[PDB]
């Protein structure tokens, strides 16, 4: 008809309205999370790259002593080879225990 | 009245225009807080796996340099000269080899 | 933006207008019936000119013709007579407004 | 539901325009026409008075005349009365054709 048609588009505008609003909060809230989460992002990359280094160090250093070790030991007795050969073959042997043991330390 | 009629079209047409828009660009949002959400999980379980690595080589590492400490004194004088020198040679990175050693990784 | 005060502008002006389509309907259809009664009252007031005017040319023929008569047999009577004739047509044709409301209200106390 | 309601308001509006138009020409038109009718009106009833005065005026000196002629018919002749009487009685007798041609004189007169 004509008045309640007039009501009609009234009642649809506040709906529409509605919507907007709520989809400009839920937006807002995408804005944020967004952000926080670039930043979560970049701090654990720089984490990620920062550890490879020392991971890639440690690794190179352990080669070299190994190499050492491995160069110096038949400059020894028989019975110290016999000792220092199963010495390495166990400080090569790292479990998930003493890791996990050792980190605590390291976070306390 | 024609002249207040048009206000609501008008109107109407700036409003949905507003919402569209708006609808697009939060949608490209999802994609990308979702998007930037899958790299932050991978560079966190990057972070993860690689402290272990790491952690495990340095112990690794200290026990190597425990051993080759108390194997040095029952060693001789001329040589625990070189292996001392050498110890200290090993324990010893600057950027350089790191370099060299990633480059060498990465092919 | 000012879409509620917008909105109910044009139902404000909508029953406005239709308030005075209302008014004027009523008015025109009062007029037409006002309109009826003017021509009625009109073909009444002509069809009686009509009728009546016949009627006083008539009469006025007819007293015209009564008139020629006792003129014209004024001489033919006594002498000492005609001169009282000759005076009762004088004031015969003369009629007073007194005598014409005395007609009229005889005749249409008359009609009753 | 907006586009195709618009469209509605606006149409519809038109329409009332129209009606409210033609409406307001049919009083203008009804406004002159009963003024129109009102005008004759009040002309035929004064020509309706004013000739009814007349008329009575007429139909008065005739009843008198009449009188007069009834008062001095038996002083007149004997012989005489026997025409008088038949003069009357065609004078108070106007037939259609009478009307007609005295009416036509007094237009084509003046």
């Amino acid at each position: 008809t004509i008045p309640e048609s007039l009501d009609r588009i009234k009642e649809e505008f506040q709906f529409l309205q509605a919507q907007y609003h709520s989809l400009k909060l839920e937006c807002e809230k995408l804005a944020s999370e967004k952000t926080e989460m670039q930043r979560h992002y970049v701090m654990y990359y720089e984490m990620s790259y920062g550890l490879n280094i020392e991971m890639h160090k440690q690794t190179e250093i352990a080669k070299r002593l190994n190499t050492i070790c491995a160069q110096v030991i038949p400059f020894l007795s028989q019975e110290h080879q016999q000792q220092v050969a199963q010495a390495v073959e166990r400080a090569k042997q790292v479990t998930m225990a003493e890791l996990n043991a050792i980190i605590g330390q390291q976070q306390l």
